[PDB]
């Protein structure tokens, strides 16, 4: 078993997709194994370059097959390293950026709760050891809160695990055990502009609606209920890219879904204050606008608290 | 006849294209033929990487062609990995992440049936059997439910068979018969959120124009009609993107088709309600809109029902 | 001049782009043409791989270079297999999976005329004849003629031309003439679900406006006929990505602006019968209003006739 | 000062960006420059394609750098080949898809002028001169100007050039030259299509608004003013993609911005029509709507041609 | 410790994105660093291509691995050139376009302030000095400002410095120093046209809501408020793409949510002054309307220039 000592440097986590789960990755990959003695020009060890590097191999120079299990499509590496040293040990050094893949939880979305994960197992190698997992996630999340999309809590989450495997060859009484690196950076959304920008507009466009629950005038108050759920629709148009939409119901998508309901329940609200009125009984239709008029405000807020207690 | 054992690996099956009907597909491909007794160092089987895969066959190494039949552009091959064994068999195995084509009917979008397939034929090889097929979708679907978008049914139906071609070469009395994989997974969308999405609130809107079946006044029920209309149109292109849009006729189509003549034809009701007034008769606009009150409902109930009986 | 029997066999035209005048074309090529005696290990003709054809034309073996004229951008060729025989011939066979460019015609997008055409020239070769064509469309349209978003008519167009250049080298007494394969194969949009979706609701909508010619109130009648122009720019926007827009004039586009001066005229018409009525002439406005009732009606069948006797 | 002879085919120039300044060019390109005696299989001149080129130079074969100055990104070479001929002379013909850019001024977009640009300067050779430059822009304009989006007018216009440059090594006596080609073919936007499509829908909604000039009701006149600035909005949403949008003032931009003030304006005017009515002074409300009557069309007018007398 | 003489020419820095704080930058990097003494055939130089670089490395020529730190992605390196000099001097020309990132303040969108950095270390060489940085962006600025999206003042800042690294190999304690250039490009975005396009439209359709403080009618005061919202909130889709999305707050998000405020507000000052009329205080409604009439203009001026005193 072939000890390696994998370092891995995070430099960027953007780009998080709503549908497919899935987020863009740049950093560094350091992979120091125990190789075997060679003679390098001297005493200084040898320094090899991306071009330079298959060059050795078909010499007879070992590379492990280092894959990331989690990894959408093959990810871009730029300039590849190998540094030879004379005792043995050989150090690699890769520039990484691929897109990777982790079961994401957008029920929440107001005040989201997300882990990034990247996993590293050797493709072809399973009694070669994996050492010791270092995770530098070195980007400052307290130089600008505001600025980064995520608030990155906690230096990542180290963690070396054997993978054990049920279909292979035929020789395998200790060879399904795989060495893989689990390294899993949390994260927290920031609120700080999704409610100024679309929780608090789509919140006054529907108490818009409920001006109607003073108006007496039907021909009046079929323009607000009517249009302020045009306006509704036109704003959850503009927001829709904003919004993570999953196959799953949301606190977001179900508040969003309640909405729809309040504009429907306003107009029979407001056709049963008119079909009162002209079928000679006003006093009930006087009575009718009165209570919505403090009914629709409390309804919303105990179903709003009652959803934030499912949810929350 | 040189018979290879296929194992095929699945990890995801993601983005469902309802134009061109592809979907992508990632996992990994083991291939496990017996080829010719080889020398390795020692007794452990020799273990050879991506890069020197090219060079072996160059040496005079054999390595078969197994190209996908419906595979959309060429797929994208990871890492790749040759096992030769001292006895003389040979394992593949090869990561990849591609594109498929598939027949896919649409036309019952909210309890959509779709099958996903995988084909796989030696590109220049007929007379080189495929021993035996396996599909590994060990991915979890009872897991979470609500968080995949297509709820894995099965796992897998495994199908081999002799594929006959027409148009080859000069010598074919026995050259014509391919050897084929034909792996087919099967899946049924989840309804869960389009309903509280999409159809729920399209429906509303719809009922928000037949409170016009109550008023009196035309000028209140113009506005009701004219802009639930545009609200329908507004909330129509919000949806589009979630909405499977192909050639034929849908049976969300089909509804949504039959909502834009139930505000024309409400349009008319509202219309013909006015006229009578005016030319003295109201006896009749009295009795037209306590009809479309009643009726409005019932026949878009049977008409929905109707369109329920033909597709189901 | 070396004989080259080519064969293409043609599997999906997907994707037709109405701005670029694209689409892209998935399929195989046969190349089979009479090289040099060569000798095979034994009797059977040796099979030759992608990775180990660059290595037989170093070693002296030709390739001829067939290029696509009409190919947009370098197309994605999969697996290339050469098959070498002992008696001399050489068979290529080649998936590609590229974009192809042909002048388009959508002037009458509803009812479609399309040619899809392919060419292949020899790149390099001139007085190397192409000996014959073969078009094996042998994907079934009347199979899925609904699903088939193109009614395949035909089983394409065989056509093997002599091209004439002239701008080319300082030797060309008889070097300009260059063999070359055109293939056109030719389709029918399905104009099935273009009605229902397209053309029949953005009518209604037209109509709705017109339902101002019974009514008196002007204030109701502004509602109807500024709403609807709304509705019909709203549902042109969600129409629009089916829509085929082009630098020149289309029926589709003449039926789309003269609705909208049948919104503007009708405007006029409404505020006609207004300004009469404030000016104590309501005698005028009562025949106008009845006159547009039957008048807009005959002249937009009238136009939508002159319009479509023009076309066709 | 070896001399090349530089022929370039030009095939298509599609995509014209509006906001990068960028468009597609797909051709073929020649250089015919005379190299050094060598010795030909018999008399004939050797045909080398685009894998056996790399394997000439490497042996000790010339193959100058011609880089386009103004290409963004490095363009699609699709097939390259190299003519070696026996006297000395060598022919390099090369297909080619990139973009390119060049300063583009769509300030008056209904009638716009535009110039294709490409330029080619050696990377690498100062004191190599180009012979001549030859532009075959044979693809057919006045063969279908409804079709064609750019009326291309002219076959190009050919320029040689030495470049001077300023920051370059130690010795610069007579280095600092480089021979440079520019072709700059010429073409006007038709407007055919822009006019019936965009310009003349989006005046009718204009003048719409100013059907309240005659109307008396201000109930009826709000609808009027306010609903036809939405179907502005709604109608400049749909056009979009078809309108360039720059980092300066543009003929059609100004009338655009124009258009929102004579919205805005007449908003005033129809308010001061009511407040005039509502205290008590119905005599100048009167004239007031009288005078917008008249001045409103006359004023844009006026406008729209001080626009045209200052763009043109 | 080799000195490098790094020149970086500046041709474009175009697609700035306001999400991802990328933007793409073309031009030429050129290394003049003093190698070993060579015979060149002849005095002259000789001038290798890049095919023939990687040729070069093989024999045993050195070349220094200078990687972007910044750089998203690989870059695309189009032709690079080395000049081998007998001297002993190397030259290496290579044109050049990637994506760069930099921390991004749009936080003053209309007044835009930003700062185009670009950082080069060589991969593997910390005690290899880069001699002197040298930035030519002789792309002329005042030539066309208003063609310009940025405004390029000052011939960027070269800045040289020695970055300290903390996770490194065993060999030495004075190896952490690497040589950095750091090319830092300032802009100023032309406020031109985002004026007449952006900020002066949506604020006359915000004060067409407030001509509702002259009208007595109910019906129509709704009207104007409601559709104005519906104006605001379909512009404001219009706009969105030329609009700077962040996760911070913004002058220009900070007056756009401030917008739809005055919005509701002024829905609520319209239902006061008709609940007045309706519980027979005319009075106070009367004043309340008047008081509107002078306080929204007042408010809303003192509300923007106290946001512009925090912002600025």
């Amino acid at each position: 078993p072939v000890d390696v000592s994998v370092s891995i440097f995070i430099n960027k986590i953007y780009g998080v997709n709503t549908l497919e789960q899935t987020y863009k990755v740049d950093g560094y990959i350091v992979a120091q194994w125990t190789g075997k003695p060679r003679k390098t020009p001297g005493d200084k060890p040898l320094i090899v370059e991306n071009t330079q590097i298959e060059r050795w191999i078909n010499n007879g120079l070992w590379v492990p097959a280092l894959e990331f299990i989690n990894v959408v499509g093959s990810p871009d590496t730029g300039n590849k390293r190998l540094m030879l040293f004379p005792d043995g040990r050989v150090i690699y050094n890769a520039r990484f950026l691929g897109s990777f893949s982790n079961d994401m939880d957008f029920r929440l979305f107001p005040f989201d709760r997300q882990q990034f994960v990247l996993e590293l197992e050797p493709f072809s190698y399973n009694n070669q050891q994996l050492r010791f997992s270092d995770i530098q996630v070195y980007t400052e999340n307290i130089d600008n809160e505001e600025i980064d999309e995520w608030w990155i809590r906690g230096k990542a989450s180290t963690h070396i695990s054997d993978i054990r495997y049920d279909h292979l060859s035929s020789v395998q009484p200790n060879q399904n055990e795989f060495s893989r690196i689990t390294v899993r950076i949390d994260a927290v959304r920031n609120y700080f502009s999704y409610i100024p920008n679309i929780i608090l507009p789509m919140l006054f466009i529907l108490f818009i609606s409920w001006t109607a629950f003073w108006s007496t005038s039907y021909e009046a108050n079929v323009t607000l209920v009517v249009s302020t759920l045009i306006a509704h629709i036109a704003f959850n148009i503009l927001v829709e890219t904003n919004l993570p939409k999953t196959p799953y119901m949301t606190y977001t998508g179900a508040i969003i879904f309640m909405i729809y309901l309040f504009y429907f329940v306003a107009v029979i609200e407001v056709t049963v204050q008119h079909y009162l009125k002209v079928e000679s009984q006003p006093a009930r239709a006087a009575s009718i606008t009165r209570a919505s008029r403090i009914a629709f405000p409390v309804v919303f807020l105990l179903a709003n608290i009652i959803l934030a207690f499912l949810f929350f």
